[PDB]
């Protein structure tokens, strides 16, 4: 048996990893292998070929999300006359979970299926690591000493192996679990505690909240004093009310110290003030680390960074010539469609003859919170640090709607950020229905350099939450030399 | 007899933004009429305006409410159960909700005339008695009683439009949009008449709410629904209101309405057809309302088609007389009705002279699914430009595959420029395309290009990051001709 030998070989054949094989092979003609570790969804390895986003992230969660979202609808649709019996209603788990897993193994096998049909873009079922500057092994198992499946010659070599969860060395810490298991529970738990205050925990705490049987409480956890760190500090105070307002207990400023089982088999978990919960499940959600680990970098010399991410310039180049890393392995923005685009930036560089670069700049991103989360650009107190002055526009309100839903906790917040001395946007902060899907034409508006301005002359769609946007002409407050005040002097 | 800088007839939705602005911002002594201080039957429309009272944010609120059908159903494929032989629409407790919230946005805007100085309100009929004064009456006859005589430096048209009704025998046993809004009890049989985003929005709301064994009818006297917007999504909101059981006659034209002993109605279309149904609501367009101000008395002249004629600055052809929003049968969106009142009154008691921008205005029909739409569709476009590209992205999106809701394609369309890339049109069909398209507005007056939108990275997962994966076009216009390839 012989090796084969391609112009690239992708490790990882995720949500960056496929945007660069697939390019590579049909816009440019060349030779590519991909490795992946699975063919499709779930245990043991989670992850498979599409991808973190794809297998255990944002297409099933998204689902998940939706369907957590009728806890709402079923609740809030009685305001509009709406009536049924309402000690009727059960969420069943078991089914979301079995049409989520049919959903996923239908990209899974379209994936297979593009990979039989395309010329010049090979898949490779195993773990890949380096060998050396131009060989990339395919073994058995993450073990080195594992089996040899096959050897791919490759002129350049892409890392694209993703991330993975973080778990924290506390005793017990054996009886948790992580998001990867959070997606193939057997049955939604009575008690949950979610560990963490990124978007991870929030989102995944939404979920159990509406699919919790009778009876059951949703407690999430967190060691600093307030949620969602890295956005809008008007908007992780608002998550965390509407959060506590549908029924999730919120523990902030505390930590799990060590985690055992109560002679009925639930958890009891201690925390380091000394506070106790009894729960069913503990989900540790407190960070994802780059997987480096397994691809034995050491044999070739790529240099990781102090985080523990490979290092990459601009151009997703490591300091090994022919060899490039894009994705969450860098440990910058791990977003799926941050990953994409640095993937088609890569291979228009090497093989296109157009370099360009990825902006990590004006992202827009989301958190499908309940309500939900859309942002693109600088929160407020990083911009004051950059700019000397800094003005914020600022709409806050219960929207009418839901002043006859009952749901009057929900209020939607619109924040604008500006450049004061020339108008410009720096960041756009959204929380509400629909808060998602309002930020996409925003980073195309961010990208163009758009002002306050810009906004403010264009007419409102009426009625929606999106005209908030184009109806804020006077700031509520500003930054001046980093000083927060109502007026300028 | 009292004196003002400006008085306003028509307290609606550009009446009281140019009024409020006259008066806090360039600290005018203000005067504005209005027949009505809160919404519903005799007049329908009142203080606040038409949207207000008997138009957007009502209808808003309606589908909303009309939305739950779909919500229950669609529940199923993600886990939810219950009895759904239980499931009843109370249009009642869905009417006086409605009722509750119109009457709170009624009583905050008589507060605000009470709260701001040199702006007063006075109800009653306004018309043109002479050049500089503006005559409010106890009705709209003109030989009612004169309750005030208000002399002004400026005076502003602002009464709206009203629905059209056809000249056909039996036109008076049928209802508009207007009394749609107050109807006791949600009609079991209903035919809706137009092909406009009136009737498609109502035929929607009805389809909710309607009794057992209902059933909902709209007609339009031509081929295909919603002219004016995209043709993909004409098409394919047809296919979907269908697929939700609403029955679509293209090409029939009431010809005669007559009354049933039962109290239903009997219609007769021009193609000899016949229908019967509870009730007959005409929509089939909104025409200016001009005919109780007396423009006579002074010569403001109308256009051929009975709007006030103005020019790009909202003035007439009378000095000092200006007109705003429906009344001059351009654009009828509240949004831009405001805008021109802004407009007006920073031309006129500013030191800067400002004029509306018709072009790339975003709006929306709250179909069911929606439609979010800016800019110009690509027949349009073609007329007007060499080389048109239009780009296509059409598919259910997964969550319907696990709702049920298959039929729910979303679709999104961008036209361009193909010359040098410019946007010209973005047009959208799907859930959530009210609140994408409305950036997509901000985009159009920063001169996007296709990939400017190509470019930007994605938030995922989402609808609107469909605009930002379209690299390569479907097909083209060149020289107003439709093709598939560049020649
Ligand atoms: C729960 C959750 C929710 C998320 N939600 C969102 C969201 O809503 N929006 C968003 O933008 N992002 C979201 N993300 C982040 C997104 O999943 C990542 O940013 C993105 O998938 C990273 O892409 P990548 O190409 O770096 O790696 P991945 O997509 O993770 O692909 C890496 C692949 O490498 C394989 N692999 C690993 N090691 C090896 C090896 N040695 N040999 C061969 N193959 C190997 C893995 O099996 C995997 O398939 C979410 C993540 C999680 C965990
Ligand atoms: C069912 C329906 C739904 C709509 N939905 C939307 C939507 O979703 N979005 C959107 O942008 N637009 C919508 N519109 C259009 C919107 O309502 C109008 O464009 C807008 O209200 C017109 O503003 P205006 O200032 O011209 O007049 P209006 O807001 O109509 O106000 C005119 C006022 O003048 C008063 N008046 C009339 N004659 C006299 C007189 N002689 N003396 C004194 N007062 C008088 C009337 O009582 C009324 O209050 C909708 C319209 C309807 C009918
Ligand atoms: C221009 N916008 C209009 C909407 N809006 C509100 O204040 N709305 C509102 C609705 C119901 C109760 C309280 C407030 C913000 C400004
Ligand atoms: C980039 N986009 C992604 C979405 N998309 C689809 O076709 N969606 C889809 C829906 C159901 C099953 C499979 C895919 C268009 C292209
Ligand atoms: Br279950
Ligand atoms: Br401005
Ligand atoms: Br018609
Ligand atoms: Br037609």
């Amino acid at each position: 048996h012989m090796s084969k030998a391609f112009d690239l070989v992708v490790i990882g054949a995720g949500s960056g990893g496929l945007e660069a094989g697939w390019n590579a092979a049909t816009l440019y003609g060349k030779r590519v292998a991909v490795v992946d570790v699975q063919t499709s969804h779930g245990p043991p390895f989670y992850a498979a070929l599409g991808g973190t986003c794809v297998n255990v992230g944002c297409v099933p969660k998204k689902l998940m999300v939706t369907g957590a979202q009728y806890m709402d609808h079923l609740r809030e649709s009685a305001g509009f006359g709406w009536e049924f019996d309402g000690s009727s209603v059960k969420a069943n788990w078991k089914k979301l979970i079995a049409a989520k897993n049919e959903a996923v193994l239908d990209i899974n096998k379209s994936y297979e299926g593009m990979f039989n049909d395309t010329e010049g873009l090979d898949f490779f079922l195993g773990w890949g690591s380096l060998e050396s500057k131009n060989v990339v092994v395919v073994r058995e198992t993450a073990d080195p000493k594992s089996a040899v499946k096959e050897r791919l010659q490759a002129d350049h070599i892409l890392l694209a192996t993703g991330s993975w969860p973080q778990m924290p060395a506390i005793p017990g810490i054996e009886h948790c679990i992580s998001s990867n298991e959070a997606f193939y529970l057997p049955e939604p738990p009575r008690r949950v505690l979610t560990v963490g205050g990124g978007f991870i925990s929030v989102e995944f705490a939404g979920i159990f909240n509406a699919y919790k049987p009778p009876g059951g409480k949703v407690t999430l956890c967190y060691r600093n004093n307030l949620i969602l760190r890295g956005f809008d500090e008007t908007i992780r105070e608002e998550v965390t009310k509407q959060l506590t307002a549908n029924g999730i207990e919120i523990m902030t400023n505390e930590n799990p110290a060590k985690v055992s089982l109560n002679t009925d088999g639930s958890k009891h978990v201690t925390f380091e003030s000394g506070k106790t919960l009894d729960v069913d499940v503990v989900m540790m959600a407190i960070g994802r680390i780059p997987r480096t680990n397994d691809l034995q970098l050491g044999n070739v010399g790529v240099k990781l960074t102090p985080k523990g991410g490979v290092q990459v310039d601009e151009f997703s180049r490591t300091n090994v010539p022919n060899i490039y890393a894009i994705g969450d392995i860098t440990d910058r923005l791990m977003l799926t469609p941050v990953a994409i685009n640095e993937g088609a930036a890569l291979v228009d560089t090497v093989f296109g003859n157009k370099p360009r670069k990825t902006d990590h700049t004006r992202v827009a991103s989301a958190v499908f919170s309940i309500p939900p989360i859309g942002t693109c650009g600088l929160i407020e107190e990083v911009a004051a640090k950059e700019f000397e002055k800094v003005a914020v526009y600022m709409s806050s309100f219960t929207p009418l709607m839901h002043n006859i839903s009952g749901s009057k906790y929900k209020k939607f917040v619109a924040k604008i950020v500006t450049n004061h001395s020339d108008g410009t946007v720096l960041g756009v902060h959204l929380l509400g229905d629909g808060a998602p899907e309002i930020i996409q034409a925003v980073g195309v508006c961010l990208r163009l350099n758009a002002k306050i301005s810009d906004f403010y002359n264009t007419i409102g769609v009426h009625p929606t939450s999106a005209e908030e946007l184009c109806s804020m002409r006077t700031p509520s407050y500003y930054y001046v030399k980093g000083e927060k005040m109502e007026k300028l002097p």
